């Protein structure tokens, strides 16, 4: 009914099953995991070692993006995918992934966009989609919200809930200890047996991308008779039911 330690990244980040592995620019310190420094052309990631077999879960992420007018980037991505620790151009991680991505995009690559950044969005992939970095992934996203999470003078949190086809992302960015709406969609199909992870990238523009904690909660949810005769591990990630 509560916190799943084996799927949580918690300081001092010395968890042992080694519960998380890192690669690229990633460093561990006693107060945060820094995926990238504020230097150009960096890619870094951290990935849960144990595959998650919960159908119904909620991941809380305490993260921090910060640096030195409109000239910073590129953002963080939070993952729940079949493959782990594979570097790539998608905020540090492979493209054509299988599963779920939540992008915390801080830089408008699309030069004539009406969209206010930073922008949070979700993308579900069965390996057949490419993330168009140059268009901020707009043509492959399912939903998104504008989110003011960068350079705040207090803690910034995100909640990603997934249960029974329903994917919710909510924010806590204004120090009011309240969740605010961002994303709420249905007909999302994902398998169990995927891995949680997080990554960030910087290009010609940079920023510190830090994860302070990821806390995975197991939700107590009733399912239908029929639902339980599925091999939930072989479901193909899918959208629109
Ligand atoms: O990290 C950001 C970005 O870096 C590279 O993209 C280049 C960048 O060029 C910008 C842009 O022209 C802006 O007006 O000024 C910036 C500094 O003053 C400059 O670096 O962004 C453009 C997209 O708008 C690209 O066409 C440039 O090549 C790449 O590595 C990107 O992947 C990365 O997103
Ligand atoms: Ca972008």
């Amino acid at each position: 009914e509560h916190l799943k330690r084996e799927h949580s990244l918690i300081k001092p980040y010395q968890g042992v099953g080694p519960l998380w592995d890192f690669q690229g620019s990633t460093i561990l310190t006693s107060q945060y995991v820094r995926l990238t420094p504020d230097e150009r052309s960096k890619e870094g990631s951290i990935w849960n070692h144990q595959p998650c077999f919960l159908k119904d879960w909620e991941m809380h992420v305490h993260f921090k993006v910060h640096g030195t007018k409109n000239l910073h980037g590129d953002g963080i991505a939070l993952w729940y995918t079949r493959d782990r620790l594979v570097p790539g151009p998608v905020f540090g991680s492979k493209d054509n992934f299988h599963g779920l991505a939540i992008f915390l995009d801080t830089y408008p690559n699309d030069e004539t966009t009406e969209r206010v950044f930073p922008y949070i969005s979700v993308m579900v992939n069965n390996g057949s989609l490419s993330y168009d970095h140059s268009k901020d992934g707009r043509w492959t996203e399912l939903a998104g919200c504008t989110a003011d999470f960068r350079n705040r003078d207090h803690d910034t949190f995100l909640a990603v809930r997934y249960s029974r086809g329903r994917l919710t992302v909510m924010t806590d960015l204004e120090d009011k200890n309240e969740w605010k709406n961002c994303i709420d969609i249905t007909g999302v199909r994902l398998p169990t047996g995927y891995y949680f992870g997080a990554s960030a990238g910087t290009g010609d523009l940079s920023d510190n991308h830090d994860i302070i904690s990821m806390k995975l909660f197991q939700l107590m949810v009733e399912h239908t008779p029929d639902e339980e005769n599925i091999d939930w591990t072989k479901i193909e990630p899918s959208v629109n039911f």
